[PDB]
């Protein structure tokens, strides 16, 4: 019945949390509303995809190019948070 471990499921959860810190944060520096950026729904799929490139954040729907830019240092909480703990990243058929 289920599908992820019970870790990835913690792992995802832990990793929206910083996401939605980090989606104020710049969405603050670039004077957008945070859904603007990035919606709640566009959050959850970075949360389980992983993307830490432009190109694979450009996989998600609703995540144009020149979106992808925006949500570059994003990219970076993902990236290192899955450094630290030991987490696969990039969740794409590729
Ligand atoms: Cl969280």
């Amino acid at each position: 019945q289920p599908v992820i471990s019970a870790q990835e499921q913690e792992t995802q959860i832990v990793l929206y949390g910083k996401l939605v810190e980090a989606r104020q944060k710049h969405a603050n520096k670039m004077d957008v509303p945070p859904a603007i950026l990035a919606t709640n729904k566009i959050l959850v799929d970075m949360a389980k995809m992983r993307p830490t490139t432009v190109e694979n954040v450009k996989r998600i729907d609703g995540v144009s190019e020149g979106k992808a830019a925006m949500l570059a240092p994003l990219l970076e909480v993902i990236k290192h948070f899955c450094q630290t703990n030991s987490v696969q990243t990039d969740l794409f058929s590729s």
